């Protein structure tokens, strides 16, 4: 959406949706060619096979996210947010529960669909306990 | 920096050096050609000077800068971070402080300088704060 609060609102309903688990209703979410950046420098993923693939892996790793602060940029389209991750690796037996402390920059349509997430986070964003 | 936490410390010091009021020093982390756009959107400063425009009203605004946790891009130069800014309110300057909760991004070089910054903030990232027990 181009309204702030609007476009808040969207980022907002994105991370309940990851929260609930629902990979179908957080897909909806985004265009069907969005991009996902994810962590920012490495490769990005393109379209809904690939976005199915991200959400199936966040949601198989039982992610949970505190967002921090939603920003907005004054471009008509982003939001950008320092946010606390949780989630277990599915490989790892002791199944432990790892934190990320990560931003994510959103840009959003007009009609308020997200059309590309970038999400920093680095290997020392990482802590355990 | 290329290393994460060596890229991290530096922009811990940039918010020190804000902080502090040090015009010199911050314009100096800098790269020559440096893009500072601040609020994303409403572009877009370029160059050695218009870091000086901005570095200079940012003390004149009486700026101060609470940052959260740093996090690390996996690009070998960004850093992301969500602030709390405060600086003088115009409208009731004596009274009153203006916050603005944002997010900066920056990206840094190999040497250590700061290549680019955008600070996300809107309108609604606005909020007034009592600033004296008079």
């Amino acid at each position: 959406m181009q309204d702030e609060q609007k476009r808040k609102e969207i980022v907002a309903e994105y991370f309940r949706k990851v929260n609930e688990g629902d990979v179908d209703a957080i897909v909806e979410m985004f265009t069907e060619n969005a991009t996902i950046e994810d962590p920012v420098g490495k490769d990005v993923r393109e379209g809904r096979a690939a976005q199915r693939e991200y959400f199936n892996s966040n949601v198989t790793a039982e992610v949970t996210i505190e967002p921090g602060h939603l920003s907005a940029g004054q471009d008509g389209k982003s939001v950008a947010v320092a946010l606390a991750a949780e989630m277990t690796n599915i490989l790892d037996p002791n199944r432990t529960r790892v934190k990320i402390n990560a931003v994510d920059v959103f840009t959003l349509t007009p009609e308020g669909k997200i059309d590309s997430m970038r999400v920093f986070w680095g290997m020392t964003d990482i802590g355990v306990w």
